[PDB]
């Protein structure tokens, strides 16, 4: 007599189908369709309306968004509102998912802000990522979210792209390990991740934000598809969102070779797929596969719903709507919609949420799961890690607590310089370079502080108190870099160089960053340059000209606490770069795993600083190779590799090989960690594959003086190829492994044979 | 009792079999290999060596390369040799095909040279080009040539390669109604057109020479093969070359889908495939699709042969000797060496080989063959035909023959700026913007010249010289660009920013040549910017800057006669731009048909030449919609055109839609030329498509104030996409007419509907 659904014992195959059978057609289009707070919440005063809360759980009550910034008690209170609503004033009593961000923190004021994925890459530490992943997931929940949309797999393939720094850089393998264990750490707390942006998306014609991209299927299984399949498969990601774009001419949003024939009968993945937000609407607006004004509605939800795209996602027109009409006309099967309410549903029961709908805490514990200090703690130790060292002449760092010292530039203080996907009035809070620096020296070295310029302005007004301060110093450090905007300035329109929709055609340092630089340099005091930045800058001037080089992709909270413990040598900096940097954006695409045949053909020229002409061929006037290439990063030790060792020269697919290599610490006094990193080289294939691939890597700690030997283990299933047939296959052949301190930097290498 | 084969009553396939049963193994491989006359020829001294051309003749005897700068007589006599030898001195007596280049004229000293490829195709002439071909083949024929190396129908999609200069421009309708024309123009003299390079080569990764191309197979379809069939299927094209690519991870080489199921058994080419030079090789030596050192030649041979790659050029290892121990070992089956040759055969029969198998002209008649009076015109006016007018500000041009010119710049005088594929020394031979201006004035003006800068400098020691011949003219004519080199210098390694095997990361002028733009302009005196290049060059503050701005794509050699016609008003500009220009590096690519939802997104920022900063999304600090379009050119007169009319608006796909409009030369004197294009937008589609496609024009003279009645016809059957299927359809529904003066210049449109 009560409902089998119900029944928290009963396999979630037969709880779904108990439900879906008591279903309404219009409960079941509610399923599909995402509401979103405001809907019940005004967002000014916090006030109820339950009017909005009636119809938004009749039309699209699914599922609803709660990124918005507000106090707390506002998300908690109409949260449960929404589920309490639910409960007792539905038949059915569906559970809603509560949707925010979370790429790198929970997406609400006063929560811990983390370093931008583009950078916690870098610290190629998934173990680390995993628990900052759980402290996401555990502030989350505190309020009652039990989704967050990340995360992000695309690669970072498209430089002026405004959505590098969302990445995890351009490599899949790298890509893939750190989306793993990101979803496993949210996903440990029964919230689910929702990677995106399914599949294809970060390589835009132009580089401009939801632009068409060109590339073939062999391009799209063979690298954009592996960080796909380790998060979703590997992790059991609860939800994914597909992209925006078109691949090769079919829109994301409707590929039904992408959406049904790879993800579910190939992969056998479960459960749902959400649209990007308005990216319904697009089929007709941008793709004009239907008419735009007014929206063809049907002809949207005849595209994407049948594609394998469960869930329409708000920002749209809402075109699901349709379905109770489509239905009752014979225009779509409700084995359609029977299948895609399943998904969702299947998601829901496996998270615990009909046992258990809503999750937040009490108010009295906020304070002990938000903004913990085990979480600003964690913000720091990872973007310490995550810090590259691009260079370091006649050991001009790490510096002494002593002496003078000059921080100067944009970056360096007045604001925070985070990424995107923060709450509006962030950067008004964290510690800056200069605040880290300060701290770290106390009453032991005198700072001279210059703004020197506003990041947004070529005005050189500010250059003679910058100059005046480098010279009263003993070294100056100068932070500039690029910028972006949080969640309401970056809508509004505020100017930004990187971030969503913020798309460029240049890499160089923008206004008076780079002639302030030349200014310092010009005094004669050693002059440290860290760039502050969400992606590659191209400055290669800097190399040489400076007394040291460092990269710090977008800060977490802690940014200049992390920063000064790096500077000061408490901490030696141990990050690699999860992108290539070019020369020139004349240059791109830079990453590292370019097909055989590019890249490296013929000579290159150069230009001189005093405008002499030096002629080649690839390129007349300039050089395709990296400035510097994925997995590079220096240390203040220096790391000597041993002979490599395989335990297995002969093997099948079935087999792990096992790379040894012993590493020593050669520095005189300083311990230090060192990224050993494995390429795979296939050296006779039957297509043409990527020149080498990153297949496994160990961050080491190496005590001054010690040898370790490090073990990195290669899954011979994992290294095969795509081929004419479209079969994946791992040939029979020989596999080089070339191991060492960068994808150029190769220490050793061995050879082994699959049979 | 005599051979079938010889008979030339016999149908060709008949001639075809008998001659292939006669033939051995040995005789079968060496018409699946190219020679080289300087096998037998010393290039040197035109000496003589038997012992040569009989390995040459038994080795790879099918045909032979040509291109070499040696006297008329050199040519003519050691190919006489080679046919004489074949038929004397062989049991079956195949006559050699006889190959050199003719891309814009034949590649022999004291040839016809014709204005680049890039350049003609702004003519909008096919029917002007055709009797350009027809000339080139009066010319090789001439000396015993029977095959040339072109058409290039690849498309000028990434700018940063060298070879856009070959190129018929970015657009697919255009470069298949040129790449028609020059192989019916060539054709007609039975000589042997060679299509190139097949297929989708000419968008290379970072746009470097060879690199690999990403790209599914709807753009392939879409964009890249339909100037390929139009030359190929519907002129009757005799040979093919494959590319040195890969497309989506297949070499073009080694692509059974491309050279056997697409070129065979979808469209019935007849004939035979050649690679590329060292093509071969690179299966092994850049694809690393078997061992490189020391080649696997088997390995090469069993990639491409069989796949659909006939014939082995020279250039590599000549991997194809290994075809008898194959056949003998029964790894190679005879049936696909029996294919190959009998594609060689047919087309030796069909040209009519057997029959006249050495066409040479006497010595006597070279002069009334070669360089003709009928050909020099033809250069000029064709090359007259392509110059663009990019801006006229209030009526700078044309130029009155009165008072004082300066001409200046690296570009005016000193060497000839032809484009790559001309004989060694060509450029101290043709007329200079300067030898024609001079001419053109005579006695009426005085002409103050002054180099200005080398191009190939930054040194400004010139400028005060030219600033003097400036300040004592009424006008300023100043000629800079881009330049590249002969088939000499190119290989030998002298500097240079075009050609093949040069390749840019910069589409800015090089060197000196802006700051001379500048000196001249800051000096008051109206100045006229004549660019002289061979891809488009980004100095978009030269719009609004100059009084006037014109493009000549590299000259014939008549280059400055054409350029004076139109500076001085004999000839109001008719040219249209073959290929879109961009604002800045940056922004590419830049090609007008891009898919729906591309280029058109957000708002762009700017940069003033005073360094204030205006930030936009797309780009933050820059434009990606184009500087000038495709299809862009100005006159000295105006048009207005009447409404559009279609004499049928309900088609079938066996249907001809007639584009009707009026077009008014609103003019007070003189006459003009105008090309009137048609662009179809397919509104509503299954797949996203290109956004418009060019599918018609006409080039109409109209005397001043007078109204011509244009039609076009547009082929329902051409207007088709490639589905998700990837099947070709016409979809029932609308298509969009756009007519007007460019792409962007739409000046009116109609609609039909496909039932
Ligand atoms: O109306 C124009 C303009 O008016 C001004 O008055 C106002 O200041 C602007 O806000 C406004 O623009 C719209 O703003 C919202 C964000 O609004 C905030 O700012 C105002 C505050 O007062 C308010 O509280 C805030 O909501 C933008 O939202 C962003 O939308 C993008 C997608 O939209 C963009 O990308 C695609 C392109 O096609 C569009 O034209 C472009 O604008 C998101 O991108 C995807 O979003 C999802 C998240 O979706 C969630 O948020 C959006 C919502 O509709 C949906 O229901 C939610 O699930 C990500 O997970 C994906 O990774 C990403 O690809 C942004 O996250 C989102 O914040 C509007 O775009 C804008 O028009
Ligand atoms: O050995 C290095 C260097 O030594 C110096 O001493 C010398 O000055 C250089 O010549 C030399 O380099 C080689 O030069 C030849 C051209 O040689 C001329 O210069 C010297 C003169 O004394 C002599 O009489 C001349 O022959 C180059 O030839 C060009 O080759 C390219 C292909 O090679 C390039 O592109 C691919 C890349 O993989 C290679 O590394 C790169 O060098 C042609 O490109 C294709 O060629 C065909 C035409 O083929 C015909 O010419 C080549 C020949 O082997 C073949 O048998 C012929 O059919 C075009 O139709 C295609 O469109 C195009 O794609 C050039 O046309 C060709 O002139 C050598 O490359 C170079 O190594
Ligand atoms: C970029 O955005 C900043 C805001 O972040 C703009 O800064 C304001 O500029 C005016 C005059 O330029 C000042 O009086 C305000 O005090 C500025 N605000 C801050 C926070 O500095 C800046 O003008 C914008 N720049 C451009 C070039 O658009
Ligand atoms: C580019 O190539 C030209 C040859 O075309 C080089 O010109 C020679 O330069 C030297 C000294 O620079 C002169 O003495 C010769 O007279 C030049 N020859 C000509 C024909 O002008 C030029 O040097 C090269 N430039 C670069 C930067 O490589
Ligand atoms: O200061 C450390 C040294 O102690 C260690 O021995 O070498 C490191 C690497 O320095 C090289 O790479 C960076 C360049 O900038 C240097 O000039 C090289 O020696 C240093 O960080
Ligand atoms: O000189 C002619 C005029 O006689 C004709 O009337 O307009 C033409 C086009 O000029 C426009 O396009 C080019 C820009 O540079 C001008 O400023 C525009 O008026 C002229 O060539
Ligand atoms: C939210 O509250 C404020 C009133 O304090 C109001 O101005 C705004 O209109 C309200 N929003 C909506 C959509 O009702
Ligand atoms: C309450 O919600 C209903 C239904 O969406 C809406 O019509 C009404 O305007 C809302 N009132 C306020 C004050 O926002
Ligand atoms: C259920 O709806 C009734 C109005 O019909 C309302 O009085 C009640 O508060 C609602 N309860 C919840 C939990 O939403
Ligand atoms: C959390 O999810 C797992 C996996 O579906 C499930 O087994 C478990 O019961 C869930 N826990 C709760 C408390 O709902
Ligand atoms: C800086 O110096 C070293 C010279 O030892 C060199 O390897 C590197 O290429 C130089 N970098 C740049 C950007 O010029
Ligand atoms: C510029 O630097 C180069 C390289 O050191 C040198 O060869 C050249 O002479 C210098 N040029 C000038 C014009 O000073
Ligand atoms: C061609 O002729 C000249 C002798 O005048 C000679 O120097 C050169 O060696 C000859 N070439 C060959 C390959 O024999
Ligand atoms: C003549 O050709 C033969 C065969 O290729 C070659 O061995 C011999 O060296 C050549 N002699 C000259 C003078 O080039
Ligand atoms: C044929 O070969 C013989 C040498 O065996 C030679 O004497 C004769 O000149 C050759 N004839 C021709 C036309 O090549
Ligand atoms: C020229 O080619 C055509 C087409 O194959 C052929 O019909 C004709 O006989 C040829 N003419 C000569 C003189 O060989
Ligand atoms: C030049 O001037 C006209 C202003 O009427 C404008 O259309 C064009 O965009 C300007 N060109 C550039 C390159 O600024
Ligand atoms: C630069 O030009 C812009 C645009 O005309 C003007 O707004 C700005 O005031 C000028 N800037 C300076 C610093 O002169
Ligand atoms: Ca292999
Ligand atoms: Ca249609």
């Amino acid at each position: 007599e009560k409902p089998r659904y119900k029944d928290p014992s009963v396999p979630v195959e037969e709880r779904v189908t108990d439900l879906l059978g008591r279903m309404t057609l219009e409960e079941k289009m509610s399923q599909l369709i995402q509401g979103d707070i405001t809907n019940w919440m005004n967002e000014t005063t916090g006030e109820f309306n339950l009017t909005g809360l009636e119809w938004s759980t009749k039309m699209r009550g699914g599922m609803f968004y709660v990124g918005y910034p507000v106090p707390w008690d506002y998300i908690a209170d109409n949260v449960k509102k929404a589920q309490d609503y639910i409960l007792q004033n539905t038949t059915l009593g569906i559970p809603a998912i509560v949707q925010t961000e979370s790429l790198h923190g929970f997406l609400i004021g006063n929560a811990t802000i983390y370093n931008s994925p583009i950078g916690f890459a870098c610290s190629f530490n998934p173990e680390l990522i995993e628990k900052m992943a759980r402290l996401i997931g555990q502030e989350a929940s505190a309020l009652g979210v039990n989704h967050v949309m990340g995360p992000v797999v695309d690669l970072a393939r498209e430089l002026r792209f405004g959505r590098v720094e969302e990445t995890y850089g351009e490599d899949p393998f790298l890509a893939g390990e750190i989306g793993y264990h990101y979803t496993k750490g949210i996903q440990s707390h029964n919230i689910s991740a929702n990677v995106k942006h399914f599949v294809g998306f970060s390589q835009p014609e132009q580089g401009l934000n939801t632009a068409p991209v060109h590339g073939g299927e062999r391009y799209l299984r063979t690298t954009w598809l592996p960080s796909f399949k380790r998060a979703i498969m590997d992790a059991g990601a609860w939800s994914i969102m597909s992209a925006y774009h078109s691949y090769d001419g079919i829109p994301a949003v409707a590929d039904y070779h992408t959406l049904t024939e790879i993800l579910r009968e190939e992969w056998g993945y479960k459960y749902w797929v959400t649209s990007d937000a308005g990216a319904s609407d697009r089929v007709c607006t941008a793709f004009k596969l239907c008419r735009a004004d007014p929206i063809d509605k049907e002809a949207v939800t005849l595209a994407i719903l049948p594609a394998g795209n469960d869930v329409e996602m708000g920002g749209g027109s809402y075109n699901f709507e349709t379905i109770i009409d489509l239905v009752n006309a014979g225009k779509l099967d409700i084995e359609i919609v029977n299948t895609a309410v399943s998904r969702v549903l299947r998601a829901k029961f496996e998270m615990g949420l009909f046992e258990n709908p809503y999750n937040a805490a009490p108010a009295s514990e906020w304070n002990k799961l938000i903004h913990t200090q085990e979480a600003v703690d964690l913000a720091r130790e990872l973007d310490r890690e995550s810090i590259v060292l691009l260079e370091n002449h006649d050991n001009a760092l790490p510096l002494k607590k002593s002496g003078s010292i000059a921080v100067i530039g944009p970056m360096a203080h007045g604001f925070m310089n985070y990424g995107d996907y923060v709450v509006y009035e962030s950067q008004y809070r964290g510690v800056t370079p200069l605040d880290g620096i300060k701290a770290a020296v106390g009453d032991k070295a005198t700072i001279n502080y210059a703004q020197g310029c506003e990041r947004w302005s070529n005005d050189q007004s500010g250059f003679a108190e910058a100059v005046e301060a480098a010279k009263k110093s003993d070294v100056a450090v100068v932070v500039v870099g690029t910028w972006s905007r949080d969640q309401k300035e970056l809508w509004a329109g505020l100017n930004a160089t990187t971030g969503a929709h913020v798309d460029v055609n240049s890499l160089s340092l923008v206004g008076a960053q780079a002639p302030l630089i030349k200014a310092i340099i010009d005094t004669g005091v050693p002059t440290v340059v860290v760039l502050s930045s969400g992606k590659p800058i191209t400055e290669p001037w800097l190399s040489n000209n400076t007394a040291a080089l460092v990269q710090q992709f977008y800060p977490s909270e802690q940014g200049g606490n992390a920063l000064a413990d790096v500077l000061f040598g408490d901490y030696n900096p141990s990050g690699k770069l999860s992108v290539s940097f070019p020369h020139s954006v004349g240059d791109l695409p830079i990453y590292y795993d370019y097909l055989n045949s590019a890249r490296e053909i013929g000579d290159a020229g150069y230009i001189y600083s005093n405008g002499t002409l030096e002629f080649g061929h690839q390129y007349a006037l300039g050089n395709p190779k990296a400035w510097y290439p994925f997995g590079y990063g220096k240390s203040y030790s220096s790391f000597e590799y041993g002979a490599v060792k395989l335990d297995k020269t002969n093997v099948t697919e079935a087999d792990t090989v096992t790379v040894s290599v012993d590493v020593k610490n050669t520095d005189a006094t300083r311990e230090g960690t060192e990224v050993v990193q494995v390429y795979v080289v296939d050296e006779v294939a039957s297509v043409v594959v990527p020149n080498r691939l990153l297949k496994g890597f160990k961050k080491v700690v190496i005590p001054a003086g010690q040898t370790k030997t490090v073990e990195i283990p290669l899954k011979v299933q994992d290294l095969g190829l795509w081929n004419v047939r479209m079969k994946y296959v791992v040939e029979p052949g020989a596999f080089g492994v070339l191991v060492g301190s960068s994808s150029e930097d190769i220490r050793g290498n061995a050879t082994f044979y699959v049979q």
